[PDB]
């Protein structure tokens, strides 16, 4: 089994609205994160990815789902930590890295997100935990994916 690298995501999602990144250098919308760093727990490396990549400040973050993926060509895989918060206290910020936009709940722009997204995205909406992986050749395609709620991350 390959090795894998530590990642978090994290989603701001209010009761009818989600807070989305365009990733500019790409063309995806995601969550906002990055690696996690040395010594630094998950949680922490989580808000220090959000702070950077948005300028926004949590105190703290609920973890809702862990998602492994694996690319075709590439030794290592991507383990992304999956956590949500629903209270901010300062505006977004455009980087030249990130533009974070806003999406009401019923424009959730999957054509321009990652594929995985359209089946894990649901189950965070719902309140659900989730474990997923999934295989992709290239940015585009899927060739193996497994994906099953749980009660405990
Ligand atoms: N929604 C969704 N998010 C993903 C997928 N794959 C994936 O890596 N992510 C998340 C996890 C990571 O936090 C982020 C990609 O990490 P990154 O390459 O931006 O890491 P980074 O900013 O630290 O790297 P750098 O370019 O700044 O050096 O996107 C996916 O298929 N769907
Ligand atoms: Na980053
Ligand atoms: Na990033
Ligand atoms: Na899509």
């Amino acid at each position: 089994m390959k090795a894998s690298r530590l990642y978090t995501l994290v989603l701001v999602l209010q009761p009818q609205r989600v807070l989305l990144g365009m990733k500019k250098r790409a063309g995806r919308w995601n969550g906002f994160g990055g690696k996690v760093q040395e010594g630094e727990t998950i949680e922490d490396g989580a808000r220090r990815e959000l702070q950077e990549e948005s300028g926004l400040t949590v105190d703290a973050l609920h973890k809702v789902g862990q998602i492994v993926f694996e690319f075709v060509g590439e030794p290592e895989l991507m383990d992304v930590h999956v956590f949500c918060t629903d209270s901010i206290q300062g505006t977004p910020v455009e980087s030249d890295e990130m533009r974070p936009c806003w999406f009401q709940l019923d424009q959730i722009p999957f054509k321009d997100m990652w594929p995985d997204d359209s089946y894990w995205f649901p189950l965070l909406l719902q309140k659900k935990k989730f474990h997923g992986y999934f295989k992709f050749q290239g940015q585009d395609t899927i060739l193996d994916y497994t994906l099953r709620e749980v009660d405990t991350v």
